């Protein structure tokens, strides 16, 4: 499974969904997750993310390990997203800000 980590929060560019062959992204208010059972590990999404927030599960940074289980959980409750849309309004003000998990909205 690939995993969306911290820098996606309050950015949510959604360029990542265009390239997904199996449509395994699920949408929240200010974040996207990858559904771990559905992802086929084709890796096509991770050089598409402007925020460089997508990682292979086995390559998630130490200090972002919480995001593996978070992706799995929220992929259960959030609606599937298959079409790109506009980035959130202030997305590049927030691109690169660390510790954005305190800002995650359900
Ligand atoms: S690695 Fe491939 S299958 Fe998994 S989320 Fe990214 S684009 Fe979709
Ligand atoms: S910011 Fe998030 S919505 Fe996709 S393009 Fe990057 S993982």
């Amino acid at each position: 499974a690939f995993v969306v980590t911290d820098n996606c929060i309050k950015c949510k560019y959604t360029d990542c969904v265009e390239v997904c062959p199996v449509d395994c992204f699920y949408e929240g208010p200010n974040f996207l997750v990858i559904h771990p059972d559905e992802c086929i590990d084709c890796a096509l999404c991770e050089s598409e993310c402007p925020a460089q927030a997508i990682f292979s599960e086995d390559e998630v940074p130490e200090d972002m390990q919480e995001f593996i289980q978070l992706n799995a959980e929220l992929a259960e409750v959030w609606p599937n997203i298959t079409e790109k849309k506009d980035p959130l309004p202030d997305a590049e003000d927030w691109d690169g800000v660390k510790g954005k998990l305190q800002h995650l909205e359900r």
